[PDB]
């Protein structure tokens, strides 16, 4: 069952062997992943988070954001530590208390401290559409059709070191998946449909570092939604989904009655699909309970190419069409040397008061916030343009921003621009050496946001900034809760911290 949009979360230790191999984990709701949280566009949600965490070894403290939602006038409920709150305590909860107006689409929440998310805390986040436009094109859509792929690792994250090329275990579709090492015969997610049916899958990448390669043999997918915006119909035969990226597509049950494997591979970790890895089943309703015989083709002739994407509504460019034509025209300095990325010559390191609450305080401009170099104020209602040229190493990385959707001007492996129809959304590739992936919004929701590198093992190795947007109208436009104000006090009691 879905939960929400006003329920409690539990996030509790326990452990799990979802490629048969048994470790600990942090995980909400008792499961891997997570319970979803699903609501209708518009709605108020009310999580209320129950920090029940004992285990040191992958951090008792925890704190929760809810991947892709803007968070306008909330932006002490965003999620991330030392940037809008401190850490929830253990025996402590916290009410999550937010609206999801002009949102619809699919989307994931996940721990936001440290890289505890890799340690098991993810699951979806569904706002539903009553009116969708998209409505018409399929008959089914709800908890059977949500496909989740995540990376799982057999150490623990916090005994990872910061910097390295960290490479997981096994891949897990919908919670199950095959070891890569030492691989055993443990049971793989089945997807069930009905011949004539079609399906509206919400494909969700909750990796903390690979990107995948994901096809249906015998089947092609009709993308609907990009990152939570409608998208006009593009039919395609695999994705390449990066870290924390999100697509709904048609899937028309139209090949005979039987079973097909359904494929995801990633960039690190096992190549292929020896003995059941980076697999899962797409069964339909009648076939033999069995293994699918199916083949992927030797090359796909219709991927994905994120230029191809075009939004449903007449979304447009904001500024001007060239580059620098914005109010406020950036080009972020990304890079990485002996364990530690930076962004404009600054490695992130989470400050002892968070962001927001420095902000609050009075520290009205970027110069006077923590860490020094890491914030960068925006100019309210202005065009913002961010050009993050790829080169660093461990790419290719996927950029996501809190608090808004952009357009996506320039994508990877492609130099032409595109002013006039780019998908939206909200974590996108930067590509490989000499790309310029450049994106735009506009400035209408005051608060600190993060833009980081989704690759979690990245973000903790510092390759993140600060956008303090609206400093001047960030107090007026966020008021905060009591709870809020008292989890600095309480967190730097319990971890003897001085402030
Ligand atoms: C990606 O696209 C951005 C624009 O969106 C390119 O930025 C431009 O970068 C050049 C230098 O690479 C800038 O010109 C230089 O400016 C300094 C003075 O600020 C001057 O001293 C140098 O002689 C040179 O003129 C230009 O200002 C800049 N545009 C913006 C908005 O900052 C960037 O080069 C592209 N990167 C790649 C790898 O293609
Ligand atoms: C590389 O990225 C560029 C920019 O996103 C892509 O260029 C765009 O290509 C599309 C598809 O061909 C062009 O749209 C077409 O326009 C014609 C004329 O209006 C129309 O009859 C077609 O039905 C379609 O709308 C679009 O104009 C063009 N944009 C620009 C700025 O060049 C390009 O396709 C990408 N390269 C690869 C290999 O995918
Ligand atoms: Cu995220
Ligand atoms: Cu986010
Ligand atoms: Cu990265
Ligand atoms: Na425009």
């Amino acid at each position: 069952a879905q939960i929400g949009p006003v329920t409690d979360l539990h996030i509790t230790n326990a452990n799990i062997s979802p490629d048969g191999f048994s470790r600990p984990a942090v995980l909400a709701g008792g499961t891997f992943p997570g319970p979803t949280i699903a609501g209708n566009t518009g709605d108020n949600f009310q999580i209320t988070v129950f920090n029940d965490l004992t285990d040191p070894s992958m951090l008792t403290d925890t704190s929760i954001h809810w991947h892709g939602l803007f968070q306008k006038g909330t932006n002490w409920a965003d999620g991330p530590a030392f940037v809008t709150q401190c850490p929830i305590i253990t025996g402590q909860s916290f009410d999550y208390n937010f609206n999801v107006p002009g949102q619809a689409g699919t989307f994931w929440y996940h721990s936001h401290l440290s890289t505890q998310y890799c340690d098991g805390l993810r699951g979806p986040f569904v706002v539903y559409d009553p009116n969708d436009p998209n409505a018409s094109l399929y008959d089914v859509d709800d908890d059977t059709t949500i496909i989740t792929l995540a990376d799982w690792y057999h150490t623990l994250a916090q005994q990872e070191p910061i910097g390295a090329a960290i490479t997981a275990d096994a891949t897990l579709i919908n919670g199950l998946g095959r070891s890569f090492t030492n691989t055993t015969a443990s049971p793989l997610s089945v997807i069930t449909v009905q011949s004539g049916k079609r399906y509206r899958m919400r494909l969700v990448s909750i990796s903390c570092d690979p990107n995948y390669l994901f096809s249906i043999d015998g089947h092609d997918m009709t993308i609907i939604e990009v990152d939570g915006v409608n998208s006009q119909q593009l039919t395609v035969d695999q994705i390449q989904i990066f870290a924390a990226q999100r697509y709904s597509f048609v899937l028309n049950a139209n090949q005979p009655v039987g079973n097909y494997w359904i494929r995801a591979q990633p960039n690190s970790g096992g190549q292929g699909f020896d003995g059941g890895i980076n697999s899962a089943i797409l069964r339909y309703e009648g076939a033999t309970v069995e293994d699918p015989t199916t083949t992927a083709p030797t090359t796909f002739s219709n991927p994905l190419v994120e230029t191809d994407l075009h939004p449903l509504a007449d979304l447009g460019v904001p500024g001007q069409p060239f580059r620098g034509g914005a109010d406020d025209p950036l080009v972020l300095n990304l890079a990485f040397a002996n364990g530690r990325f930076s962004i404009d010559g600054v490695s992130f390191v989470p400050p002892t008061v968070p962001v927001l609450l420095q902000i609050l305080s009075g520290a009205q401009n970027a110069q006077d916030l923590l860490p020094a170099g890491s914030v960068i104020s925006l100019p309210s209602n202005s065009v913002i343009e961010v050009a993050l040229p790829a080169g660093a190493a461990g790419g290719p990385h996927p950029f996501h921003l809190h608090g808004h959707n952009f357009a996506v001007v320039q994508s990877a492996n492609n130099a032409t621009p595109n002013y006039v129809n780019p998908i939206w959304r909200d974590t996108v590739s930067i590509g490989g050496t000499g790309d310029n992936v450049t994106i735009r919004f506009t400035t209408n929701n005051p608060g600190p946001w993060f833009l980081h590198c989704h690759i979690d093992w990245h973000l903790e190795a510092g390759f993140a900034i600060v956008f303090a947007e609206d400093i001047p109208d960030t107090a007026s436009a966020n008021p905060v809760p009591q709870a809020w104000s008292d989890l600095c006090p309480a967190y730097d009691q319990a971890h003897n911290i001085s402030t």
